[PDB]
């Protein structure tokens, strides 16, 4: 459970901000040094879109061509020359971390410029988008491109969902979508306690095994959600990262609670 422990013992660095939001009682560790957010920004891009379309309307739809796809997008490939609504936008990018859709989720909220302008709004000056999927996963420590820390990227996600503006219907939407997605089942929800609800968006950059997973963490009896976020990374460039490295870091913290 020390997390100076932990990253001795993977040979890691450690960025942890956790929040009980019924309490308020909050657990930081390198809680203000800056790690790229690679895919967990995914869910912030689509809470901000689902604060602006209504769920009846999330039926819309968006005319996607070549011009579109990026790589990793193993849903909005299927797409070119056709019409996809938002609703499945949403979730082919939650529930695939598909890249195309999540660019296509940043446009339809206005472009990189408007995320900026809302995380201004919401007291966030730290979070900082600049590029578009796949690009924002090259990483680099010189650089603050695409990253954030651990309570700016908390802080963020508390208020954009947990004590928000999302309607009941959006916002079960997309925590359903974040329960039920199986890529976060080696993180977060590998480590907390099996009774406990999870509902998670992970990450990984292409460098620096850059591995993360965010969620909103339900204690078995408690309605109200702890919001949790663990960035983590190593020193070089190439280095594979291992997801138990998330799973112990989340058991640790959670015992806090
Ligand atoms: C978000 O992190 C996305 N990552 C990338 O596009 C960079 C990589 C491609 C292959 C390996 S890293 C998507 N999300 C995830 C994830 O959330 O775990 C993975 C593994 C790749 S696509």
């Amino acid at each position: 459970k020390e997390l100076n422990d932990l990253e001795k013992k993977y040979n890691a660095h450690i960025g942890v901000y956790a929040l009980d939001t019924k309490s308020g009682k909050e657990v930081k560790f390198n809680s203000d040094k800056r790690f790229a957010y690679a895919s967990t920004s995914k869910a912030i891009n689509s809470a901000i879109l689902l604060e602006q379309v209504p769920y009846n309307k999330l039926n819309k739809k968006v005319h996607i061509n070549k011009d579109d796809i990026v790589a990793y997008s193993p849903i909005l490939e299927k797409y070119v020359g056709k019409d996809i609504t938002l609703k499945a936008l949403i979730e082919a990018s939650m529930t695939y971390s598909d890249n195309t859709a999540n660019n296509k989720i940043i446009k339809e909220i206005g472009g990189i410029k408007k995320v900026k302008q809302r995380l201004k709004e919401l007291g966030d000056k730290v979070t900082n988008p600049v590029r578009y999927d796949i690009e924002l996963q090259y990483y680099s420590p010189k650089s603050k491109k695409d990253t954030s820390t651990p309570a700016a990227f908390g802080k963020t996600l508390n208020k954009l969902i947990a004590n928000g503006k999302l309607s009941k219907e959006n916002k079960k939407f997309l925590l359903d979508l974040m329960l039920n997605n199986k890529s976060g089942d080696t993180l977060i929800k590998d480590g907390v306690p099996k009774d406990y609800k999870v509902a998670d968006k992970s990450g990984q950059a292409i460098t620096y095994a850059s591995r993360n997973d965010v969620a909103f963490v339900y204690p078995k009896g408690q309605s109200e959600p702890i919001v949790l976020v663990i960035f983590t990374n190593k020193d070089n460039k190439s280095d594979k990262p291992n997801d138990k490295l998330i799973s112990e870091t989340a058991k640790s913290v959670m015992k806090e609670f």
